[PDB]
């Protein structure tokens, strides 16, 4: 009894990863990441230049989960394009590479140069669309206009299937604009449900102070109070998008979860928080959690639950 | 040491009163909240018409929280008003009156009846702009437009100060530009963070289904999943709203909660899902709770240290 598969042409030992931004920065990161029991890998987003993020502390976990405003620190894109060109083992598991360039025009001339390394090496790309945008805006993937801008220019630079890493939605209008935007876009192969919930805010009552530094304390969410924002945003994409897969990422601290998140219709689970707090020896506890689950109910593969969530009437 | 407030031309023994919805929709409920150690009262948004409300199970309650999609059940406006009018004691505490008509017209249809006994009896008006409008557009707060075509008509409509219910924001840009909508409406005297964060999915691993009926299973989240959001909310609309009150809802379940809420601007202290749960019997204890740590940080009012929580250098 073994939980590999595959997708997107490659193959899988296990549905579980990193999230990115969590244990990835480095090619000490990348390197522990590969080492893991994990199925796979992302490198963090990368600008086209290192960048040394916002100032310390920038991450704070609680029982609950995670507040971070981290500010895109990473060692920038020639060092994850070497990592993947040069140093990755492909032997041991897929690798994603996750890009977030601050324009357009960044994330055009890194994926030009992406292209011939997917090709020749495998790397897939996530592309990040949690990402600056013009003055007065939100993020782009909550600026549909400009979301579908990104997509036409990566995907006619790029070429090559590629998979998007969205925002929560919180409105089922914005569930069927979004998804009509990535179903306008053929390359785009998997979307990743979700990045941070963003701009919450942790009070810590005995100092009466915010908890990070930056942005006067306000910062992405993550972990348990995450949860089922997260299955629902997996669950709405599953349904709208059925020519593409699902990645479900948030929450996820045990093979129950991880569980929930394929039942809502995830291909592969990403793990940010709990990795961040547990190390990477979750992987092999996540795997021996969901194959007991999966045991328990006389499920043999991924593919007999993966979506197949219930609903009441 | 007290917990007392006056604020809106009203005086409030304490800061605590129910979030809509919860304990509200009849009149023993109303009865009960009065009864209670609350320091105010609000009613179920009500409509023109009265509605049976969506399905069951429509609401559920987990350890970290609780989902619903109720569906506007409600007496109607006629018995919300009657209670206003003729049944509510204002001797033992204030009542808002939560509204949340269909359309802009129902709402401006209900405000005009309201005025009048807003004028001779005190009662305050909570508008709900949560209210769905039309389907396939997001809910009004999340069309800002909308939501300003609203608040004008209202405004010209009923004539004297009154409040909005909002939901959650998730992006700097929005909390930009939803204040300075608000902003532009001096009758809007309040500003209550926040509704339940829209459109999660409860899963039970179990029986492999979803646990509400409407929606496929999708619903408003609230309780311990919220309270950064709420936290984020009420302090982002605080700093933006100098010439308005916060009242806070979200995630309270203790006085130090509800501290929280307060250091982040909170005038109003409202709790769902936890009096849900655990009956109106909580005010006592919060009560009691929030007291303590004032004790403990030597504070004898709320305006010590209401909108004083620290940021990091
Ligand atoms: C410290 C930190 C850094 C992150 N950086 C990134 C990033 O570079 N790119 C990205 O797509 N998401 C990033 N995220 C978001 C995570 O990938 C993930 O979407 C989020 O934490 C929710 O998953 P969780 O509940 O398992 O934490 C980061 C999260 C954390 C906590
Ligand atoms: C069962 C239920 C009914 C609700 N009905 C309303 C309502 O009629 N009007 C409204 O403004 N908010 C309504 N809400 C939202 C709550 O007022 C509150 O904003 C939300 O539950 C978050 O607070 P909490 O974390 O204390 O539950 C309802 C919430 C629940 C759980
Ligand atoms: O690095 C982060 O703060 C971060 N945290 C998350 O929870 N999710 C993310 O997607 C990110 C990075 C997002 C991002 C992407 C591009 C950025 C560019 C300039 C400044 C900040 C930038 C931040
Ligand atoms: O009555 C509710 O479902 C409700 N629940 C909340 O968590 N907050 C709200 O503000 C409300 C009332 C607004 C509302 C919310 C959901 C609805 C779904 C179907 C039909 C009407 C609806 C009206």
């Amino acid at each position: 009894m073994c939980l590999k598969l595959n997708l997107l042409d490659h193959v899988f030992a296990n549905p579980f990863m990193n999230a990115a931004g969590v244990l990835c920065s480095t090619e000490e990161d990348l390197r522990c990441m590969t080492a893991s029991s994990s199925g796979a890998l992302v490198s963090k987003s990368c600008t086209s230049a290192p960048r040394d993020g916002n100032p310390e502390p920038r991450y704070m976990a609680f029982p609950l989960g995670s507040i971070n405003s981290m500010g895109l620190p990473n060692l920038g894109f020639d060092f994850y394009l070497k990592y993947a060109s040069d140093l990755h083992d492909y032997s041991k598991k897929p690798l994603f590479l996750s890009i977030s360039g601050l324009s357009v025009e960044e994330n055009v001339a890194m994926v030009r140069r992406l292209a011939p390394v997917a090709q020749e090496k495998g790397v897939l790309l996530e592309l990040n669309l949690s990402c600056p945008n013009v003055p007065g805006k939100p993020q782009v993937a909550y600026d549909f206009e400009a979301m579908r801008t990104y997509l036409q220019q990566v995907s006619l630079a790029y070429g090559l299937p590629f998979g998007v890493k969205m925002p929560p939605y919180f409105d089922i209008a914005h569930f069927d604009t979004a998804a009509a935007v990535l179903n306008e876009f053929p390359l785009v192969k998997f979307v990743t449900c979700v990045n941070s919930v963003g701009n919450g805010l942790v009070i810590d009552a005995e100092s009466e102070s915010v908890v990070i530094k930056p942005k006067q304390g306000f910062g992405g969410l993550g972990g348990k109070y995450i949860l089922p924002t997260a299955l629902a945003n997996v669950n709405a994409f599953y349904r709208r998008c059925p020519d593409k897969l699902v990645f479900g990422c948030g929450g996820v601290y045990s093979g129950e979860d991880a569980f929930l998140h394929i039942l809502a219709g995830a291909s592969m689970v990403q793990v940010g928080t709990a990795l961040q707090e547990e190390g990477p020896g979750i992987f092999t506890r996540l795997e021996d959690e969901l194959l007991e689950i999966m045991a328990r109910k006389g499920y043999r593969t991924l593919e007999e639950f993966r979506g197949r969530v219930k609903t009441i009437e």
